[PDB]
């Protein structure tokens, strides 16, 4: 249930079923199962609709009933990863060798970040640091959700560190996961930007991130000052979803009262003029409005 209700001038144009049109400054909105925003009488909000990729209202448009649809997105195969780490210069060069994802004491750190493939399975993907020599570190990657993939005995990359221990190579590597139940892999650039080799310390990590993501649920929407209403979603991004439309009448007088705060033009009123809240003959709607989904 939204509220977006005019103190000022201007009202909201609205449709019945048939596409006859209605005027009103009631603001109080539900969205029904055909996905439009509907007064307490079943008419429609209308506005300018959205087009293109990415979606954007233009000048040119015809004013129809608001949508907020409602269909799903699709799932996201990860492309990139980061993790940042915080590594220390005093630590040993492990004595048991060989590497081994198994054997606590051949490794200097383990960490982890979770990706993505286009079916959306998870991958728990473990990087393990050895300490090579002063100032490189070895990086050995392993898909931990696919009991097929190889035991990694080759270092997907080496983080070479400068004298003041700021990250000087090594530090972006391509990375590809194993399958899960016959889903193909993610590939994705691992990158360890930031990272850095401390004086002393304990080896740490600081961040991760990746850009993946499971056909999930999402969030809120919103009603801007200038009408524009936009959907907030799971996925830290945005879709713009139409624009509310005000208008204006030469002689409101003339209006034909249809009961509750409700208006039709008549040939007393004129056609009602279009445009939108924060320009030309609309200043903006008085703050909005925003609600979880």
């Amino acid at each position: 249930g939204l509220d977006v209700a005019i103190s000022q001038n201007g009202f909201f144009r609205l449709v019945d079923s048939n596409g006859s049109v209605f005027y009103s400054r009631n603001g109080q909105f539900k969205l029904d199962e055909n996905r439009n925003l509907v007064n307490m009488q079943g008419m429609q909000l209308t506005g300018y609709p959205a087009t293109g990729t990415p979606p954007t209202i233009q000048q040119g448009a015809n004013p129809a009933p608001i949508t907020i649809p409602n269909t799903l997105m699709a799932a996201k195969s990860t492309t990139t990863a980061s993790m940042q780490i915080n590594l220390n210069s005093t630590d040993p060069v492990p004595s048991k060798t060989p590497f081994s994802v198994s054997d606590a004491d051949s490794y200097n750190k383990k960490g982890t970040v979770t990706v993505y493939d286009s079916q959306g399975n998870a991958h728990d993907m473990n990087v393990y640091f050895v300490k090579t020599k002063d100032n490189e570190w070895a990086v050995y990657t392993h898909d931990s959700s696919d009991p097929a993939a190889t035991a990694p005995t080759t270092a997907s990359t080496t983080l070479k560190f400068n004298e003041n221990g700021i990250l000087e190579s090594g530090g972006t590597v391509n990375i590809t996961t194993g399958t899960i139940n016959g889903a193909t892999a993610a590939t994705f650039s691992l990158s360890f930007l930031n990272s850095m080799q401390q004086n002393t310390g304990a080896n740490n990590i600081v961040a991760t991130n990746q850009n993946g993501y499971k056909p999930g649920d999402l969030v809120s929407y919103q009603i801007n000052n200038d009408g524009t209403v936009v959907g907030n979603y799971s996925n830290e991004q945005e879709q713009v979803l139409g624009q509310i439309v005000l208008a204006n009448f030469a002689n409101n007088e003339g209006l034909a009262s249809q009961g509750d705060n409700v208006w039709a033009a008549t040939q007393a009123s004129g056609v009602a003029l279009l445009g939108t809240a924060g320009s030309g003959n609309f200043g903006k709607l008085t703050n909005g409005a925003l609600e979880a989904s």
